[PDB]
């Protein structure tokens, strides 16, 4: 599923993102637009490292989630990763809060750093009423 905008801002805000460990729902939004475009099956393969990259936030299969064919893969999120693949991306959120609470924060979004980072975002929440 391909969300809209505002659909997913007030989605995100329902699953408890807005301010989540400080950080704010436009920032959220910023990343999840430049990782995935919004988009729930959004999946990226790493030929290099052998690795995937899964739906709306674009979680790894070696750390996050298990898929079976990702070498070395440790499953921190304790989930299939066809479960972040699902239109209900409640267990997306709930793995997105888990890889936050590592050291590094939201500096795992390589698309945060390079797109979002010191940069004004208020624009992706405009006219959704969160
Ligand atoms: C993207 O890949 C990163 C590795 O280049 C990964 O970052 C590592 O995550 C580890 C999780 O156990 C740990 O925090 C390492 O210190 C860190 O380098 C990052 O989590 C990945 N991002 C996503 C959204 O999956």
């Amino acid at each position: 599923k391909v969300f809209e905008r505002c659909e997913l801002a007030r989605t995100l805000k329902r699953l408890g993102m807005d301010g989540y460990r400080g950080i704010s729902l436009a920032n959220w939004m910023c990343l999840a637009k430049w990782e995935s475009g919004y988009n729930t099956r959004a999946t990226n393969y790493n030929a290099g490292d052998r690795s995937t990259d899964y739906g709306i936030f674009q979680i790894n299969s070696r750390y996050w989630c298990n898929d079976g064919k990702t070498p070395g893969a440790v499953n921190a999120c304790h989930l299939s990763c066809s479960a972040l693949l699902q239109d209900n991306i409640a267990d997306a959120v709930a793995c997105a809060k888990r890889v936050v609470r590592d050291p590094q924060g939201i500096r795992a979004w390589v698309a945060w750093r390079n797109r979002c980072q010191n940069r004004d975002v208020r624009q992706y929440v405009q006219g959704c009423g969160v």
